[PDB]
This record gives structure tokens, sequence and C-alpha cells, in this order.
């Protein structure tokens, strides 16, 4: 029903990598156990191949009042629960909010 | 479950919301089940097209997932046989520039 494919973009190489090597602790268990039940479905992560210091994330909802749900989790997440944790590393988010018009799904 | 090693966060912006409306509406014409069928095959799993909420732009998200690297680039191959100069002058009525991300999957979170 509803996605979010967002980009996050790093100053350098060596941030991405440390990100990426530690995202149990930025997308903990803890945190998608309770986007789950407010209606996430699914998360992937992966590289973009490129100049740019670039990683994907598309996340997708059953509903749009899940997307909203879960966003508010999200917001307060990075935002102010995870604020001083994620200062260091300096990235730029490109968020792509959008309502899905079609969609297939191999068997 | 489908794992996902590979994949396209591609997006299209529109100098005009109609044009973007009218793209929107031959999508049909491009994705039928016919093709996705022998996608799906050679490695295509999920295939998303959705329209972005942006004031500031007409812009069509497209996110394409597959099996492996390998079963992009055939799924490439198809594509490339799918369609010939019918398709080739109806885009040549549009004006967008398109913008791809592809790349390997790092992690993935599918619910229960």
């Amino acid at each position: 029903a509803f996605l979010n494919s967002l980009f996050m973009d790093f100053t350098s190489e060596n941030e991405l990598e440390l990100f990426l090597k530690s995202l149990d602790e930025v997308w903990s268990e803890d945190l998608y156990s309770r986007l789950s039940a407010a209606g996430l479905i699914r998360h992937v992560i992966s590289k973009v191949w490129n100049e740019q210091h670039r990683i994907s994330m598309v996340f997708e909802y059953d509903s749009k009042e899940g997307y909203q749900k879960c966003q508010e989790i999200i917001d307060k997440e990075f935002g102010i629960t995870l604020k001083e944790k994620l200062k260091k590393f300096v990235f730029k988010i490109h968020n792509n909010r959008g309502v899905v018009v079609s969609e297939f799904i191999r068997s």
C-alpha cells in the first residue's frame, strides 16, 4: 500500500561501511518488533554502486496508518533516542514516500 | 521465502503532473503479467511502482528486486527483446531522467 524509498548519502566510504557494520545497533531487534507490530512489512538495505557513498533503504507498509504509526516510532528512534549515538555519522537523507500504484510479487 | 540479493531503487521526474499521470496510465502496456512471468522465472522477485508524494517534483519510484545480479542482467536481456521501435517512440513523447540506484542487499527484514 505505501512505500518509503529512501537514500542515505555519507561524506566518506569509511563512514558508510562503519554504519553498515553497525546496523544491529541502529536497526535493532527491539525496534523491528515494534515496527512489525505497527504495520511494517519489509525493510531492505542495500549498497548503491557508484562517486556517491550511498545506502538505499526501502520500507513497505500494509497501509498509510501503518506508515504513519511506524514513522512516528522511527522519527523518535533516531531523532531523539539514538540522536547522540548517530552524531558520529554525517549523512544526508532523501526520502521518497508514496502510495503503491502496482506491485508484482513472484510465487 | 525469496531472498533479494540485488536491487534497483530507481526514480523518474516529469516536467508536469499530466505527463506523470499519462506515463502511469501507460504502464500496463509495458508491465504485462506475461512479461512478469518470464522475468520472474529469470530472477525478478518483486517490482513495486509508487507515486511519490512530493510538492516540489512529479515523481514516480520503482523498486525492482532480484534473487541475484545475474538475474538482473537476464531480465535486462528479456526487456530488450520485449520492446522495440513502438515503445522507443512512445518514450519520445515524454521527458524525464531515470535516476538508478543499483546494488547488493546487505540486510533484509521480512515480517513474521
